[PDB]
């Protein structure tokens, strides 16, 4: 606060959710468009996170992370590909039709943006949608990212120069 190095170099302009509504075991594909005002020393870091009610382990599941090279000054486009979650960590008696994914970008380790998305999951069969199992048949689950209602959150991180010590 006593150092609102506000001036934000990168600003998210849009996230196309192509690939949706693929299968629960299908990777996540995002077409993120953003602009970079000045040049940056370091790389931008992207990450997807699975958030979902559970009675033990299902939330805070980081799905994946990646560091993007040199960010060209101007309006850029980057396609994010995130691995699906291991069934090893989703309710066994699951029927968690609604969960959340948080896509966020950071810089030099300081997070500066986060996009919240609600997801819809349901088995792909009539009776199994009328008389479910007691064991989550993962590969019969079809997620549906509600790509239309995204919640955005900008933070105020310090970027490059600040004159580390003075």
């Amino acid at each position: 606060a006593s150092g609102s190095s506000g001036m934000s170099i990168v600003s998210l302009l849009g996230i196309k959710v192509l690939n949706n509504p693929a299968k629960f075991t299908d990777p996540y594909e995002f077409e993120i468009t953003f602009e970079c005002l000045e040049s940056l020393k370091h790389d931008l870091e992207w990450k997807l996170t699975y958030v979902g009610s559970s009675r033990s382990l299902d939330h805070d599941q980081e799905l994946d992370s990646i560091l993007v090279g040199p960010v060209p000054v101007g309006v850029n486009k980057f396609v994010f590909s995130a691995d699906p979650p291991s069934a090893e960590l989703i309710p066994a008696s699951e029927l968690v039709s609604v969960t959340v994914i948080l896509l966020s970008c950071s810089y030099d380790g300081r997070e500066f943006v986060r996009v919240g998305y609600y997801v819809n999951n349901e088995y792909d069969e009539e009776e199994l949608r009328e008389n479910p199992p007691a064991k989550v048949q993962v590969d019969h689950i079809v997620r549906n990212i509600l790509a239309e209602k995204p919640r955005v959150t900008r933070f105020n991180i310090v970027w490059d120069n600040e004159n580390e010590g003075d």
